[PDB]
Order: structure tokens, then C-alpha cells, then sequence
């Protein structure tokens, strides 16, 4: 179907709106995937066994891997939920978290 590119145009209108700066203060953290050697994290890929962020995620739509807007949002839920997964709710990544969600989950929501 058509429909299916129109919705993941759409899509990438998204994905461009959540690397608008606009929402840089609270982005930031998911530009590019989470370096645990810089950051000191050797408990990280045990709890997240696939990680995601949004370059990755930029990277795999300027490649046309997306085949429907339901995989492209798949992966960035994923993105979210391996943040949710391993920090405790009260750290600031979690709710510079729910602010990039809340743009993402408004904005997805309208896509026929
Ligand atoms: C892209 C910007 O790089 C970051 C820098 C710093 C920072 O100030 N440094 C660390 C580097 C240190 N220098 C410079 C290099 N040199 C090697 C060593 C010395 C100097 C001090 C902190 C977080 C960063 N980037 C991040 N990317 C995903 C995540 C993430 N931080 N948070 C933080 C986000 C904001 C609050 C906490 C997490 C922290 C712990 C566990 C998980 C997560 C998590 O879930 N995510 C998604």
C-alpha cells in the first residue's frame, strides 16, 4: 500500500521533530547509544540486552529499514523502555524521558 509511505513520511517528520532543538534540554541524553565506559555503568547490558537511540534510529529511517510506522514506533518505545528498565523512576533520565515520550506519544497518535 501507498498509505504505508505517507504514514512513514509522517513518521519522519516525527523523528525529525524529536532531534528539533526545541527539546534539546531534555534530548540530549538520546542523541547517540549509551557509552556505559564513559558514563561507568558495568551493570548496563545486563539489564538492556538491545539497546537504542535516536541516531541509530535516524540512521536505520534515512535507510528506508522502516517498513511501517508500527516498527518505527517499536523501536522508539524501545528506546524509552531500556531507560525505564534500568534507572530507578525518581533519576532525572527518567523524566527527561517522559518529556521526549510525551512529544513522541502526541505526535504519533495523530498518524492515521
Ligand atoms: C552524550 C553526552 O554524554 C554524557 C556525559 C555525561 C557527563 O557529564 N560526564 C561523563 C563524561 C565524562 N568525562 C568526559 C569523557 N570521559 C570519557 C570521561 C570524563 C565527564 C562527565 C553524562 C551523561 C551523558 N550521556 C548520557 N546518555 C544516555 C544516558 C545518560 N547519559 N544518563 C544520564 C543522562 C542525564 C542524567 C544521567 C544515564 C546515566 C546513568 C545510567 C543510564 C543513563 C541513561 O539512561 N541514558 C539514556
Amino acid at each position: 500500500t501507498v498509505k504505508v509511505t505517507e504514514q512513514l513520511r509522517h513518521c519522519s517528520e516525527i523523528l525529525k521533530e524529536m532531534l528539533a532543538k526545541k527539546h534539546f534540554s531534555y534530548a540530549w541524553p538520546f542523541y547517540n547509544p549509551v557509552d556505559v565506559n564513559a558514563l561507568g555503568l558495568h551493570n548496563y547490558y545486563d539489564v538492556v540486552k538491545n539497546p537504542m537511540d535516536l541516531g541509530t534510529i535516524k540512521e536505520k529511517m534515512d535507510n528506508q529499514e522502516y517498513k511501517d510506522a508500527y516498527k518505527f514506533a517499536a523501536d522508539v518505545r524501545l528506546m524509552f523502555m531500556n531507560c525505564y528498565k534500568y534507572n530507578p523512576p525518581d533519576h532525572e533520565v527518567v523524566t527527561m524521558a517522559r518529556m521526549l515520550q510525551d512529544v513522541f506519544e502526541t505526535h504519533f497518535s495523530k498518524i492515521p
